[PDB]
C-alpha cells in the first residue's frame, strides 16, 4: 500500500500508477512443469558457482540492501556513485527505489506468493543477515531495482553503457547463485523493471531529479 | 552495418551506440540442455494454440512487417496509430524500428546463428508470406521492437500503459505461438529491447520527435 | 445429452445419475509438464510395439467398435460372449456401453476438448477406419467402457477375475499403443469406468439383467 | 497370509480370492525413468501443499487408520458413518478393509518392495505416530481401501455419489501431498480396489451385509 | 555364426572367443528413460551439425564401409594407411574387422535388436547407398571397429597416439551425427572394442601379423 | 607430475606417453544438461542398491584402495592374485597403477575438477575411511585403473575373459553406487582407461612383466 504519498523518499510514483505485473507477466513456472526443473538445475549450478570468484561477488551482492544498489553501479559507471561524490545522482537512484521493487512487482508477488529456493530446498542461502523472507519470490523485487537502475544509468552514461548493463543484470543473476531467487523470478523482474522506468519518464520529479544528475555527470566530466 | 548514417529514416542511432547484445545476453539454450527442453514445449504448446482465438491473433501479428508493428497497437494505445491520424508519434516509432530490430540484436544474432523453430522441425510456420530465414533466431528483432515500441508508446500514453505493455508483450508471444521463434529468443529481445530505449533517451532527434509525440497526443485528447 | 430416456438400448442411466467426470478427474497433463512428456514417452514406446504380436492385438483392438468390447472379452471370460451363446450377458453388457462411455466421461471430454497422439503429431495410427476425431481425448471412453465391463465380467466369473481384469485393462493399452490415446487418458478413464459400475448397480434395469447373465451363466458350467 | 479365514472380522474374501496385484498392474516408475521424475515432482508439489487448509486436511487423512476410513467418508456421504448410528453400514465397510488393503495389493507389494517418499528422501512426513514403514509402497494400501469404500458408498447413496468419490480420491491424495506415497502408488491402487469391489459383489456376506446397510440407510433417510 | 573359422580374411578369432557382449554392457536406455531422453537429444544436435564442416566430415564417415575404416586414419596416423603402402598393416587392420564388428557385438545385437535413430524417426540419415538397416542399434558395429582400429594403431604409433584416438572417438561420433547410431549405441560400442583387443592379443596370427607391421612402420620411419 | 621417472614402481610411463585425456574426452555433463538429470537418476539409483547384496559389494569395493584393485580379480580371474601366490602377476599390475589412474586422466581431471556426488549431494557416500576428495571426479582413476586392469587380465587369461570384464565394469559400477562418481565419469574412464592400455603395450619394460605373468600363469595351469 506505500507509495510516494506516504514515502516520497523512496517513490516517485503512486499506486495508481504502478505496473499491473500480475496482468502483464506469465505465471511463475509450477511444480510439475519443465520450465520449474530449469529453474532447479539453475539453481544448482548457481550452487556450484558459489566456491568461486563469481559466487564471491554473488555472496557480496546478495549483501546489498535496496539502498546499496545505486553505489554498486560505481564500477560499471566509471565513477562513484555516493552521497559524497554523486548527490544529485544518488537522490535520483533512491528516490525510484520502491517504484521499481514494490509498485512495479506488488501485484504479481502478492499473488503468487511463491517460495524462495532456499526455502524450498530447506537450506540456506549462500550469504545468508535479515530474517528472510521464504515467499513472494516472483518476480524480484531487488532484480527490478537493478534492473531499472542500469536502464537510468545507461541514459546518463551511455559511453558505459554496456558496462552498466551488464552489472545490472549482474545483480539478479547474484540472487540466482545466491539462493534468493529462482532464475524466472529475475527475469520476469527484468521486465517489469523496464515497464517501470518508462513510467517514470511520465514523472515531472523524476524528469526534473534526472535532469540533475545528468547536469552533475556532465560537470564530472571536467 | 547499416545505421542512421546509412537509413536515417529507420535508425536515430550509430553503430557505436548499440547495444552490444553478444557481451550482455546469456547464450541461448543449447541442444541438449533442459532449458531447450522447455523451448520444445512451448513450441508445442504454442502449436496447439494455433486452432484458437488467440491463434487467429498470433498467425496475423506474424503476417507484421517491422514496420506494421507501430500501428499494431492502435487497440492498445486507445486511438490510431497511423501516418493519417498520429504522423508526429508515426515517425517517432518508425524511425527506431532498426536501433531495436537491428543495432539492438545483432552481435548475439550473428554471433549465435540460431535456428528458428519451424526449420529445426522441418516444418512451416502458423502463418507460413517471405523467404523465411532459417536463422538468427536469438534474440528475436520483432520481439525488440515490439516491446521496445511498447515502452515508449507507455510514456506518451501512461493511462494505457497497461494495455500497452500487455501488447508489446503479446507481439513477441505471437513469434512463439506461430513457430518463428523460441519462447528465449523473445524472452532474450525484451533485454535488449529495454537497453535500447534507454540510447534512445540520450539521442537528441529522438527527444525531439518525442516531444512532437507527446504534444500531438496531447491535442489529440481535445 | 444422450441418455437411457433417449437410447435405451444403450444406456441404463439417465443424464441427472451420470459420473460427473470433470468434477472427479484431475486436468489431463498439460504440453509443459513434466507428466505430459511421459505422455509422449509412452506413446513412442508403443509406436515401437507396434510391429510386435503385441502391436498386432493392439491394431485388431483399435478396430473394435464400443459394440465388439463384449466380445473382446470371450478369451479372458472363458467362453463366447455373442448374442448366439450368451445372449442375457451379451444384452447386459450392450445396454450399459454408453453409461460407461459417454455419461462418464462427458463433462471432462467436453469441457479439455484435448488432442489424441496421432493429431498432436500429425501423423496417423497403427490402424488407421472411422473419420477419426482429433479431440475429447481425455478420458478415453473406449477405455471406460473396456474397464466397466471387466468389472461386471469379474463379477459374473470370478473363476476368471484375473484374466478378465488383465483383458480390460490391456483394451485400453491397446489405445495407447496404436496411437488413439495418451497414457493419461486411458488411466483417467479407468477411474470414472469404476465409478460408473457403482451407479449401475444402483439400477433396477442393470439389476435384472445382471442376475439374468449370473443364471445363464450358471447354466452354463453344465 | 491372513484372509477371511483367519480374521473374518476384516476380511469377506479368501485368499484364492484376490486380487491378482502383481499379474495386474503394470510395474512402479524406475528411478531413471521419466515417470519416476514425474513422482518426484507430484512429491514437491504435494510438499508446497502441506502449508495450506488442504495441507492441514491431508496431515489429518494421513492420521487415519484403516479403521478410520469409513467414519472419514461422513461428510462426503451426508451423514455420520458411525458405530452409533450406522451400524449396518460401519460393519459392512470396516468387514471389507483387508480384501482391499491387504489381499488385492500383496503380490505386487511384496514383490516390487517399493520405497516410499519420505525413507527415499530421508526425511518424514507431513504428519509424520507409527513406527513408519520404508517400503511395499506399491500400491498403497489405505488408497485401496479409500477407493473401494468409496465406491460402495455410490452404490448406498447415488444421491452423493459425486461427493463421496471425490473424498474417495482425495483420501489417496492426502498421502501424495503428506509424503507417504508416491502419486503412482495411489494411482495403482485405485486399479485394485475397484477390482476387489468386483470380487465383494461375489460374496454371500458382504451382499447380505450390504443389503442390511441399504435398508439402514433408508430408513435413516425417515 | 561366422568366425576365423568360414571367413579367416575378415576375423583372427572363433566363435568361442568373441567377447560377450550381451553379458557385459548394460541394456540400451529404454524408451520412458532420462538416458533416452538424452540419446535423443544428441541425436538432435549432430542433426544441427550436419550443415558444418564437422558434418560434412560426418557424412563422409558415415560412408566408409568397415573396409575403408582403416585407410580412413591415414591422416591421423601421420602416413598412408593403404594396401600400396602399408601392406602389412593394411592386412593387420582388416584381418580383424569382423572379430570387432560381428563377434564383439552380436549377443547384444541380436538380443536387443534396437531401433536406429534414422527409423525411429521415420526420416533418412545426413547420408542417405546400402539398403539401411533399421536394427540392430546396440551396440555398433562400426565404432567397435574403428576404436579398436584406433588402439592397434596407437600401439603401433604411439607418437600420434593422441591424434589416433581422437580419430577413433570421431569415427563414433560421426555416427551420431549422422542419424546412424545413438549416442548410447557409440558408447557401449567403444567398451566391446576395447575388450576385443585384449583378445587380439592372445591370438598368433594377430601377434605374428602386428609384429610385421610393427617392422613395416619401422623401415617407414627411414 | 609424477611418472616412471619419479615413482617406477607405480608407472611405466613417462608425462610424454601419457593419454591426453583433456584432449579425447567430451565435457562431463553440465548442471543444467539432460545428461546431468540422468547422472542424478543414475545416483539415486545405485543409493537404493545401497541395500542390497550388490550394495554391501559396493560398498566392499569402494574400501578398495588402487592397490587392492589386482586382487579385487581373484574370483573374475580363476585364482588368487596376490604377492604370495603370483608375483610376476601381482608386480605387472602394480606398476601400471598409475599409468592408468594418473597418467591417464590428469588432464581431464584438472581440467574439469569436477564436484563428485556426495559432494554435489552435501551427504556422505555409502562407504564413507580417507579424507574424501570433494572433485577431479572426472574422469574416475579407480575406474580407469579397474578398466585397464581387466583388459591385461583377458589378456592373460582368455579364458575367464568374460568374468574379469565383467568384474572390471563392475568396479566402476560400485563407485557410482556408492556415492564416489557420477555415471559419466565412469563411463569416461573406460575410455582413457582402454586407451592406456594400448601405450603400455609400446613399453618394454610392461612387455617383459606381462611375459612373465603369462609364464607365471602357465604354470600355474599345471
Amino acid at each position: 500500500g506505500n507509495d510516494t504519498t506516504t514515502k516520497p523518499d523512496l517513490y516517485y510514483l503512486k499506486n495508481s500508477e504502478a505496473i499491473n505485473s500480475l496482468a502483464l507477466l506469465p505465471p511463475p513456472p509450477a511444480v510439475g512443469s519443465i520450465a520449474f526443473l530449469n529453474d532447479q538445475a539453475m539453481y544448482e549450478q548457481g550452487r556450484l558457482l558459489r566456491n568461486t570468484e563469481r559466487g564471491k561477488l554473488a555472496a557480496e551482492d546478495a549483501n546489498l540492501s535496496s539502498g546499496g544498489v545505486a553505489n554498486a553501479f560505481s564500477g560499471a559507471f566509471g565513477s562513484p556513485i555516493t552521497e559524497k561524490d554523486a548527490p544529485a545522482l544518488h537522490k535520483l537512484l533512491t528516490n525510484m527505489i520502491e517504484d521499481a521493487g514494490d509498485l512495479a512487482t506488488r501485484s504479481a508477488k502478492d499473488h503468487y506468493m511463491r517460495i524462495r529456493p532456499f526455502a524450498f530446498y530447506g537450506v540456506s542461502t549462500c550469504n545468508t543477515q535479515d530474517k528472510l523472507s521464504k515467499n513472494g519470490s516472483y518476480p524480484s523485487g531487488h532484480t527490478s531495482i537493478g534492473w531499472a537502475t542500469a536502464l537510468v544509468l545507461a541514459e546518463i552514461n551511455p559511453q558505459r553503457q554496456n558496462e552498466i548493463l551488464k552489472r545490472g543484470y549482474e545483480l539478479g543473476q547474484s540472487r540466482v547463485i545466491c539462493g534468493y531467487h529462482w532464475q524466472s523470478d529475475v527475469d520476469a523482474a527484468r521486465v517489469v523493471g523496464s515497464a517501470v522506468v518508462a513510467t517514470l519518464h511520465t514523472n515531472p520529479a523524476f524528469q526534473q531529479q534526472l535532469q540533475k544528475a545528468k547536469a552533475e555527470f556532465a560537470q564530472h566530466q571536467k
